[PDB]
């Protein structure tokens, strides 16, 4: 009820999203992003989880209609970001530092033992410097195979959904496994299959997507762990690094 605001205090000025979501105003005074929820129904998951790269929620209002007010986050879905005019310039220490951003957040997401169940650049937000912010809002692609068939959601379950954002940061923004079906992939994933390392891409870093890809949860690596290795990316894994045509 702290978090309650009046509805003369926010200005929606530009639409974003469609269950829209909007660019606006609070207080005539800060840059904030709305999202409207049309009169089907909440967050009291966003009041409690605070974290530099979790996107803030700053105010709601709760009888219908209701407004979400959150943080503004310039760039849009990383999703955009990576397809859109920013990626021709992205190259490898670029996305890796948005990596090693993303798994902050959710290795702060790990330690509240919370799940994500939908972790992938759409549900992902940048802001200016590269600022990149992890993002609540059938998605086979990015599924761990236990959690698509058996409905176990972990927190390891998530991990393979960062090594599949990790394909989607190499390979600026192109959806996972190219020329698949979704029913191809689930039956193919079983099997053993897995992303192959994308061009241009280090065999360090899609070693670490296949640790994030082990068919046995417990296996798979810490968001912890993850975080660490990609903030030291460059030093201790892939000192020789030589900027390429694309990454
Ligand atoms: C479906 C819309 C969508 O994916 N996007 C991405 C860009 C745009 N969008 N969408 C934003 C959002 C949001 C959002 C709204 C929420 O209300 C529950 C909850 C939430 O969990 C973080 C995020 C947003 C923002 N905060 N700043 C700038 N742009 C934002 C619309």
């Amino acid at each position: 009820d702290a978090w309650e605001i009046p509805r003369e205090s926010l200005r929606l000025e530009v639409k974003l999203g469609q269950g829209e979501v909007w660019m606006g105003t609070w207080n005539g005074t800060t840059r904030v992003a709305i999202k409207t929820l049309k009169p089907t129904m909440e967050a009291q998951v966003m009041k409690k989880l605070r974290h530099e790269k979790l996107v803030q929620l700053y105010a709601v209002v709760s009888e219908e209609p209701i407004y979400i007010v959150t943080e503004y986050m310039s760039k849009g879905s990383l999703l955009d970001f990576l397809k859109g005019e920013m990626g021709k310039y992205l190259r490898l220490p670029q996305l890796v530092d948005m990596a090693a951003q993303i798994a902050s957040g959710m290795a702060y997401v790990e330690r509240m033992n919370y799940v994500h169940r939908d972790l992938r650049a759409a549900n992902i937000l940048v802001g200016e410097n590269l600022v990149c912010k992890v993002a609540d809002f059938f998605p086979i692609k990015w599924t761990a195979p236990e959690a698509a068939l058996y409905g176990r959601f972990t927190i390891k379950s998530d991990v393979w959904s960062f090594g599949i954002l990790l394909t989607e940061l190499t390979t600026k923004g192109r959806v996972p496994y190219p020329g698949m079906v979704n029913r191809e992939v689930l039956d193919q994933v079983e099997r053993g299959y897995r992303m192959p390392c994308p061009p241009e891409c280090p065999e360090s870093l899609h070693d670490l997507m296949c640790q994030c890809w082990r068919k046995d949860p417990e296996e798979r690596p810490t968001f912890e762990y993850l975080q660490a290795f990609l903030e030291d990316y460059f030093t201790s894994t892939e000192p020789q690094y030589q900027p390429g045509e694309n990454l």
